[PDB]
């Protein structure tokens, strides 16, 4: 078989050496040429995977994690007889991990507990579903906004936008930026909605800029508002506004996603569905192609409160204060130098690891056993 | 015996009650008329322990664990035949923990390297002898400022302040409060010694309030001076200067040694200089007394980073930033109100354990060998 990458992919030879010849070429030099003797294809949202890219190429197969089913031509893959992979979630489990630890930092400078919280998610997908799922494990109070999910799941619990926001005082957003379409979700946040936000609620966005009206969020804190705003995601990245970055108690370069591991499974996720087109075993997995996390475990006594084994389990593998505070650095310079600062603390991201991948000991004590469950962690 | 004790001292009655009877009063009502029936006194720092209080009365043992030992009438104890303890390095080891999460904090907003700073400590004795220790065995360049040290063990590696200041980039102060004598500490660090430093260096003050000079402290950083300061003392508590506090990375209500072991430990050392004034043996430890561990302990994978490895162990335990968030809180309200948030904040201070009793195994990586026993913590 023979494969053709885009150079950016991490991983590929790991996967797919003795399934062929691998050739790698950057995302945009991937054109007409280059496909002419290629098998399977894996891209990301960079080169074009259309009709008018593919017809008259042997490829059988297109893999990515970056291209949403919305923006794949699947109707042509089916005509043409061609197999994929848009491998769901591939960077999902890290912006869970990343809302977690902006929601420990929120409660350190309210004095809040968390538990007393309630939680309004809107969007509720991948990550979105995640992040619900731990929340609710923890016993919390969560909203759920998704009207299509809602539409094809008439039994599931879910509520209004209009609804969350008048009963959330901890809002994130998980939704993808959709400018058109039945609900669109561009600057979903706009100032009569945050203008509206009651003293004391909390924000993340870790989604796309966009979907919050920046310059309205800027203004509403400049002029007095009483919110915690963290968000990872900018209106006009890499140039992210610094007066707004200044008033957010998280600010951070679109990295919420970025743990180690995310950055493979995407390579995984698509070898996994390429075995399961070709009908054949897999001979190696993520676990395979991981580097051995640098803190293997923690342990608990029983004695230990809940909230503060929460707080203890999730900042020992992340805090994203330590993004947050290398973001401030960056915003030093003219506009020309923090762009490319911005750019730079995404390419040059140390390694990080996910909360999934903790083992914890918890010796037999109910309460730490859930939350660890609740968490995704491993008890051992 | 007849024992009487300040109300807030724990666990007399685990070391004390097989020595007769155990008397309480708040320390504010400890005098002259209360003594009358007392042979053994355990005080904090709160009352008065003279020669007008102390005449008639049958104390022949006084002790103590707290702040200083100004409230010891010492001269008198040695002209009366008084015994005592003040309990030595009762509650060091915590502010200790304090300092490192401090240099955690700082190294993280600067982008330092904590290697790569030069450490000056200014007094080296119960808790700057520790730090100094911690340093050193990390492989960190430390310079030590402490003249009634270095005259009484000339041999020893010391250093003037005048050198210390101009070679440090990382100031932490340990000295008592001395008005007068060869080496008086108040305004230690004034308006010239401060301006001189050089820019990006840290400042540590967790020893006493008027060791640095405040209000010159606050001028300077409103003017624009390159430093990182952590505050655990201030002049005029508990009325901190919140103008200065504001301008301070990290800002606490003098609790760095409000660890909950030391407060057992101050007990258990009083006692065991009692057992040698009354030459019995000892019967009752600190271990009779402690409680067990929340965190019991983490295990590091050899091929952790060692740098990652100290943070993330000292935070696990401590991090000081939890403490700045619940003090920025307290600085609100009005002068009055201020004041009585910073000993509220004091006087309910959380269960907070030490690094000392965390175990770390490493899997036999001896860089990270080093770091747990370096730091003091238990290596399994
Ligand atoms: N910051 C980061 O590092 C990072 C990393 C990964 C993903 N993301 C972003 O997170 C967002 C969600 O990602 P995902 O992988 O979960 O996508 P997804 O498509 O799996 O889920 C999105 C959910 O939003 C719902 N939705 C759509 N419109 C909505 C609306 N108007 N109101 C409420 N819900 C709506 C959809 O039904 C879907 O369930 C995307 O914008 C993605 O780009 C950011
Ligand atoms: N913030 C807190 O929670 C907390 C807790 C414990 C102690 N403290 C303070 O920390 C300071 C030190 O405590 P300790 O128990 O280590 O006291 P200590 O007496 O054991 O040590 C003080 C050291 O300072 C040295 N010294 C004296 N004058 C000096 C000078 N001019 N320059 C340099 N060094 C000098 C002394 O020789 C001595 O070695 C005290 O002020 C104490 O009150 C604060």
């Amino acid at each position: 078989m023979r494969i053709l990458a885009d150079e950016n992919i991490p991983v590929v030879d790991a996967f797919f050496a003795d399934q062929g010849s691998i050739r790698r070429l950057p995302g945009r030099a991937i054109d007409r040429a280059a496909l002419a003797e290629v098998d399977v294809l894996l891209v990301r949202s960079v080169t074009e995977v259309s009709r008018a890219a593919l017809a008259g190429s042997p490829v059988r197969f297109v893999g990515t994690c970056t291209i949403g089913t919305d923006h794949l031509d699947l109707d042509y893959f089916a005509e043409a007889g061609i197999a994929w992979s848009s491998a769901p979630g591939c960077n999902a489990r890290g912006v869970v991990d990343y809302v977690l630890g902006c929601l420990l930092a929120m409660a350190e400078v309210r004095g809040a507990d968390l538990a007393e919280r309630t939680y309004g998610v809107v969007g509720a997908g991948q990550v979105g579903g995640r992040l619900v799922e731990v929340l609710r494990g923890l016993g919390w109070k969560v909203l759920v906004c998704d009207p299509p999910r809602q539409a094809r799941e008439p039994d599931g619990e879910f509520v209004s936008l209009e609804r969350l926001l008048a009963e959330a005082d901890v809002i994130s957003l998980h939704t993808p930026l959709n400018r058109d379409g039945e609900h669109p979700t561009r600057h979903l946040l706009d100032e009569p909605r945050l203008a509206a936000l009651r003293p004391g609620t909390w924000l993340v966005n870790a989604s796309r800029g966009a979907v919050v009206d920046n310059q309205a969020l800027r203004r509403l804190l400049e002029g007095g508002a009483d919110l915690e705003v963290a968000l990872d995601v900018w209106e006009g990245e890499p140039q992210a506004d610094p007066e707004l970055a200044a008033r957010c108690l998280i600010a951070t370069p679109h990295i919420a996603g970025y743990s180690l591991e995310g950055k493979l499974r995407g390579t995984a996720q698509i070898y996994q569905a390429y075995c399961a087109w070709r009908g054949i075993a897999e001979r190696v997995s993520l676990q395979d192609v991981l580097p051995e996390t640098w803190l293997a475990g923690l342990q608990l006594n029983p004695g230990c409160d809940p909230a503060w084994a929460l707080a203890t389990l999730c900042r020992a593998v992340y805090d994203p204060r330590s993004d947050d505070a290398a973001f401030r650095r960056s915003l030093t310079g003219d506009s020309a130098t923090r762009r490319a600062a911005f750019d730079a603390l995404r390419k040059h991201y140390p390694p990080r690891r996910e909360i999934t991948g903790l083992r914890v000991a918890t010796g037999g004590q109910a309460e730490l056993q859930r939350v660890v469950r609740a968490l995704g962690a491993q008890l051992v």
